[PDB]
């Protein structure tokens, strides 16, 4: 590989962080929900401008009740996929709290991509696309809606963030 980019997954529990990771790295998806244990790592390489970019994606549980995420989790990360569930407005409301967590524990120039996941539940949508997109605008973040289930935009989300990082 030519470059190794550490990118982390963050967002409320249940939003789809883990399946987003499995879909991108192993083209797999599981409907059985299992809260993530400790910190998980997955890798994948892609081509960007003729070069080979090794993407190292970090994943962890969204709940920080008894054990909160440290700067070590974020350390050296050049990218962050901040995820929420379009069907659960609460997970969208909490994005502000995650941005504060990034501000306090991650490099000030990290590339942050807001990800509205569970696109396939468009009929149960609680967070209008235009509103989220505008929000991403005002906060200087990239934005994209995905579906780890039907696979919509998953590759595009990761591909885009890595390219932005390049
Ligand atoms: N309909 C739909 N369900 C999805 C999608 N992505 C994940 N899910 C479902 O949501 C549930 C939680 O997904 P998961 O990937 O475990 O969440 P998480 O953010 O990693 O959760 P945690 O480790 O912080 S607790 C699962 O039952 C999974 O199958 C998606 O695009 N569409
Ligand atoms: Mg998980």
């Amino acid at each position: 590989y030519d470059y190794l980019f550490k990118v982390v997954l963050i967002g409320d529990s249940g939003v789809g962080k883990s399946n987003l990771l499995s879909r991108f790295t192993r083209n797999e998806f599981n409907l059985e929900s299992k809260s993530t244990i400790g910190v998980e790592f997955a890798t994948r390489s892609i081509q960007v401008d003729g070069k080979t970019i090794k993407a190292q994606i970090w994943d962890t549980a969204g709940l920080e009740r008894y054990r909160a995420i440290t700067s070590a989790y974020y350390r050296g990360a050049v990218g962050a996929l901040l995820v929420y569930d379009i069907a659960k407005h609460l997970t969208y409301e909490n994005v502000e709290r995650w941005l504060k967590e990034l501000r306090d524990h991650a490099d000030s120039n990290i590339v942050i991509m807001l990800v509205g996941n569970k696109s396939d539940l468009r009929h149960l949508r609680a967070v209008p696309t235009d509103e989220a997109r505008a929000f991403a605008e005002k906060n200087g973040l990239s934005f994209i809606e995905t579906s780890a289930l039907d696979s919509t935009n998953v590759e595009a989300a990761f591909q885009t963030i890595l390219t932005e990082i390049y």
